[PDB]
């Protein structure tokens, strides 16, 4: 996965055209030691992207890597340490510290439902309510954190919502419709009630959500469904009930809440002397 | 003024690809349907400009009015935006413009909230920098619309000197002295993080001092010391249960990183009839 | 998606109003209105007006116009492509970069249908190359095709186009096709050759498409029989407009020509005022 | 003058995000031997750029300086030459080859005019008319070729346009505000008659541009300025005329043409 865009594009927005002009007016040759410190327990996301832009500032800044996405670690651990022309790394601290902050803070809580429906056979994914920009960022940190993902965007799956049935008038036809046009996509569909989910067995889908049912609703759709198609729960799922949704036999969880809605990590840059 | 066209454009090519939306075009032909843009809960309206901006790429296939725009404080089930269009044209482009207005409207109503809750003083709630990456502009907006305002757009518009400028020229004193060499007549703002450092800051007659995570005893002796020669703000990520005790010190600004990352973004929806 | 114009928009607006603004304009002008119409000076294919739709709508309720002609319309001296009423103020600052774009994009336009136009009753279609203006890739490109053009690939991700220097540096055409196929399967394969012996080596490893890169009628006529049509053949180079019929009536399928998006006249586009 | 924002703009359009497939589908530890070499008598203008690109890709490229911005050079001259991973080099050589033909055919152009104009004190001056987002390329190479520029943009300098004065109603009252405005801004107005250049000699302004006035008409406005403002012509400038214009005693001709509807320069990429 490329990060090269948006590195560039949260450079721009932060050191425009005239660049850092307090650093600038400030300091020359002065070398400094830092380290890249969590100041809470987390799970590790977004140093490949810290790397690339050390990387483009190769001649003025050493590094080294002591922790890579994924990895569980603990309040006070250091990341990344090094030295470099303070003049090169103050102006972009808080564009690395801000994406690390936002990647872990994904993985994070991705993490913690993992954790959560541990030894049931389900897998937590991601949906397409990411940060505008950072679809896949987004994504990438909540696989990380031990999550999946059905598709990228609007062209890499088959997913008939809501608003398709409610525009075409029926399931029915809009399978119809796509089945025809499109060579043998495998297809997924949203469904509401149960009368859908029966609608959608009849035409034979390979993956069913249930979007905001209750747990008996959820059970019901798994005893009609009888393992003829993938099984998916969607929506914001809270941590204190994933695990009921995971015990009732589907086989996907996925979570708005992962990728907006989440809790950035603290995280910071410490410069000795 | 602030443009939106760019970000946009990134959210648009991010979700449709070279590709298009494969499930939409293989299903819709010529369906037109009613649409509204619902709140699910109370907020401060924001983003709404961008709605426009992507509805206004289709004018020949969206038609709508917008009922409520940014800053407009609304209730649960109402409508924001309704209207008609060509199914194909708007189903696209559902997702991109929820993910924004859901976004923009989640900063600014955390914002309001924390402007009503120190209403009664002087203090205004600022922006920080520590937006969400590549929606700066975006979250400082949103931040504004919410009641709040912001110190600078980025580190070429404003000098704000920090622990990591103190730390790597080895004094207050010198980096003031070395900026104003470099910058005259520019306006000077530092952050502290100790009572030390707010005395050093005010013998060189800065314009303005962040207390930066400073305990309320450590704020209200700041207050007392500076004795209004310089502009004071507070700068952490504050609950909301304690940022009116804060205001209530006599500090002039407090700027809060949790209002442009770690909100909850609010719910908002696009209803089709039908 | 269509294409987005966006980016290169807020570079020119950027470029020429940087921080500080219009100064000439911010410190004459406070409320005038004025009516304004944008008007040819000679003939020419207009190209450009998506840009100029974009800047204006960016100033919504200060400039008010109506669009008069649109993309690919042939136009002649004095024609009012656009016109309206505007606050002075919001129109002035946005002048030069609305000018420079629809110039350019018209120039452009305007050169690829005389290229077009003379090779009329051929089957040949004029190319686009890669020798655009730097950062104008895509509106180079997309005005080539308002005048009557085409395009093989967009840059450098898009298609198979084996060049001279990759024959240098691998050595041999045999072998640059032999590796290109074991990484890259079923993909259409085109390949320059500046002579007669590199057609035949291309020919004989079954290329879809054979450019012919600065060779003479002769060598073109040659090659054209040695093909016999089991290859589609281009001929790239800056032809002539007085000789780019002679290369049509040869049998190629293609002339790609760099100096329809370099070293091309803009068009004389200005703002005349009331 | 930075040029990272233009380069990375141009590798962005041209590489995106797969990358040069052809390149990347044929060559791996290929290393060879090239130089950039004109085809065309020129200005040599943009080796900045070329160094900025390469020094990208310090460990897979090296290279020699064997001309730089300014320099006058033959057909058939080897302007750089080295050796590359071909890997890292032939997906840049487009984009190198496109700002240095581009940058050499704006300094090449410029030079023909100040050459003509030699011997009297006329500077060759750039103007707004440039390429879109290479404002700053385009007024460099101007700058190369012998020229000069009053303003990058319309931040660092005031200019009183045809439209200012349409706008507003006259240049009395359009330099009034201005001087209240703003402090003690040098003031450059264009004038497209006599009448025109006599009122903004009345408001003491520092220069007055003639646009598209004949011979005759600014030879009659150097007479009435007597050395009392700058003058500049603007207008129809061909390398035909610009030294009739240049002997009327004017101290500037400010040229679009040199920055837009020029010939770029034929300089190619040769490997061995």
């Amino acid at each position: 996965i490329s990060f090269s865009e948006i590195i560039h594009n949260a450079l721009k927005e932060d050191l425009g055209d005239k660049g850092d002009i307090t650093t600038n007016s400030i300091l020359i040759n002065e070398k400094v030691n830092f380290a890249i410190n969590t100041r809470e327990n987390l799970v590790v996301c977004g140093i490949p992207i810290l790397e690339e832009v050390f990387n483009m500032n190769k001649e003025h800044v050493k590094y080294e890597i002591h922790k890579k996405d994924g990895d569980i670690t603990g309040k006070n651990s250091t990341l990344v340490s090094g030295e470099a022309l303070a003049i090169y790394l103050l102006p972009i601290e808080r564009v690395i510290l801000n994406f690390i902050q936002h990647a872990s803070g994904i993985a994070s809580i991705t993490r913690q439902f993992v954790d959560e429906v541990s030894g049931t056979k389900v897998k937590i994914r991601s949906t397409r309510k990411t940060t505008p920009g950072l679809r896949m960022l987004d994504k990438y940190s909540v696989c990380i954190g031990g999550g999946e993902s059905y598709r990228d965007n609007l062209c890499d799956g088959v997913l008939i919502k809501d608003n398709h049935i409610a525009s075409c008038g029926s399931i029915t036809l809009a399978i119809q419709r796509l089945r025809k046009n499109l060579k043998n996509e495998y297809i997924a569909i949203e469904c509401d009630n149960i009368s859908q989910v029966e609608e959608s067995l009849s035409n034979n889908v390979d993956m069913i959500l249930l979007d905001n049912m209750s747990i008996s609703e959820i059970k019901k759709a798994v005893d009609i469904v009888n393992g003829k198609s993938v099984l998916e729960v969607s929506g914001c799922v809270n941590i204190r009930n994933v695990r009921n949704i995971a015990l009732t036999g589907v086989d996907y969880i996925s979570i708005g809440c992962i990728t907006n809605s989440f809790q950035n990590k603290d995280i910071g840059l410490d410069i000795e002397y």
